[PDB]
């Protein structure tokens, strides 16, 4: 996250770290046994780490649970990043409480102008690299379909939205991928892609979760 603030330990109780020996992507807990992330984060051998604030230090609230199954969206296209979403089933159900909690799925798509909270342990610089050990947060508005398409001509599909600031300086970045964009207490987006981080006229692009709610519910109902 570039130009955000320190969230505070366990203030984002649905935030997940995906670990394969090191943190490589975020995710969101949507019920005690399922995590949603970006399909471009797919890897074999994932361990889900819940209750994290400092990812390099055991502070007492975490639960580490291995994934038993990963299901990438049937139409994920790795070249265009269309349908960049995947579900991960946990080997055991997590124990939910105030500090690790699930986020609910949306009943409606959020509109442009809605303020959201984006979080993750990704890079904090737009030039150079510095990975924080504690969770970072950014409040940012969903941008209009038109400004999003003008910033990325010929690349935005109906399954994507832009969020952030056209003047730059504040954005999600590498390592934040797969993480949550929550607006009005509901998961509306997944950190998916962008051109650099925090550059002028290149806002972050996010998977539009409201288009996938039927696929998520049907899939978790039979797996
Ligand atoms: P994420 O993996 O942390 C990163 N996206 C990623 O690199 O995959 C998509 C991609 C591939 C090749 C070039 C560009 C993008 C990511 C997530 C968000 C932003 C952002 N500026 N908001 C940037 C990179
Ligand atoms: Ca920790």
């Amino acid at each position: 996250i570039v130009g955000g603030y320190t969230c505070g330990a366990n203030t984002v109780p649905y935030q997940v770290s995906l670990n394969s020996g090191y943190h490589f992507c975020g995710g969101s807990l949507i019920n005690s046994q399922w995590v949603v992330s970006a399909a471009h984060c797919y890897k074999s051998g994932i361990q889900v780490r819940l209750g994290e604030d400092n990812i390099n230090v055991v502070e007492g609230n975490e639960q580490f649970i291995s994934a038993s199954k990963s299901i990438v969206h049937p139409s994920y296209n790795s070249n265009t990043l269309n349908n960049d979403i995947m579900l991960i089933k946990l080997k055991s159900a997590a124990s939910l409480n105030s500090r690790v909690a699930s986020i609910s799925l949306p009943t409606s798509c959020a509109s442009a102008g809605t303020q959201c909270l984006i979080s993750g342990w990704g890079n904090t610089k737009s030039s150079g690299t510095s990975y924080p050990d504690v969770l970072k947060c950014l409040k940012a508005p969903i941008l209009s379909d038109s400004s999003c398409k003008s910033a990325y001509p010929g690349q935005i599909t109906s399954n994507m939205f832009c969020a952030g600031y056209l003047e730059g300086g504040k954005d999600s970045c590498q390592g934040d991928s797969g993480g949550p964009v929550v607006c009005s207490g509901k998961l509306q987006g997944i950190v998916s892609w962008g051109s650099g981080c925090a550059q002028k006229n290149k806002p972050g692009v996010y998977t539009k979760v409201c288009n996938y709610v039927s696929w998520i519910k049907q899939t978790i109902a039979s797996n």
